[PDB]
């Protein structure tokens, strides 16, 4: 009822900020965000990988299903992962000019197969106070700092629980650099 009015004013404030050379927004990582389909609850948004991190330089595509109590509970949020077929499938239809986004995301708090974030991550920070826009710079944090207390990857966490920063930093520019197709 509401809620959607919310929602449109949450999303409009972050059209206004990207649609500009220089609001700070751009520093923060949301290349871009907008409805799934044809409703409020349903979010579609691309990030870029933080500054001096492994993920630095690169975009992932993400999808946020909001709750019908929002902004109560936090919305529920995870990577967009493809089969390393489709993947293949896409990459023969690219341009050498278009604009391309990695299709696997290897991070010790995300779900390789589904892309699903840890449940933690947001459900220990969000408060009524928060918005779509601070969800989104959440994440773009999360790249940068991961939590090994709550991992849905068992090979990322650990090689981070051993300080092993070089194995690491090589996995994800490994799949940066095979598993990234057009759109």
């Amino acid at each position: 009822a509401s809620t959607e009015k919310r929602l449109l004013k949450e999303y409009r404030a972050v059209k206004k900020e990207l649609t500009e050379k220089r609001s700070p927004i751009h520093d923060t990582g949301i290349v871009d965000l907008h409805p799934l389909e044809d409703g409020l609850f349903r979010w579609s948004a691309v990030i870029r990988g933080p500054d001096q991190s492994p993920f630095e330089d690169a975009l992932w595509k993400l999808e946020i299903d909001i709750p019908t109590n929002y902004p109560l509970d936090p919305p529920k949020i995870k990577f967009v992962v493809f089969g390393e077929e489709k993947i293949r499938q896409l990459q023969r239809k690219t341009s050498s000019g278009a604009r391309k986004v990695c299709y696997k995301m290897p991070h010790p708090n995300v779900n390789f197969k589904t892309g699903e974030i840890c449940l933690d991550i947001l459900q220990q920070k969000w408060s009524p106070a928060w918005t779509l826009q601070s969800a989104l710079v959440a994440i773009v944090v999360l790249l940068a700092n991961p939590e090994p207390l709550s991992p849905l990857n068992i090979d990322m966490a650990n090689l981070l629980k051993c300080d092993d920063t070089t194995a690491y930093k090589d996995l994800v520019h490994y799949y940066i650099a095979k598993y990234s197709a057009y759109e």
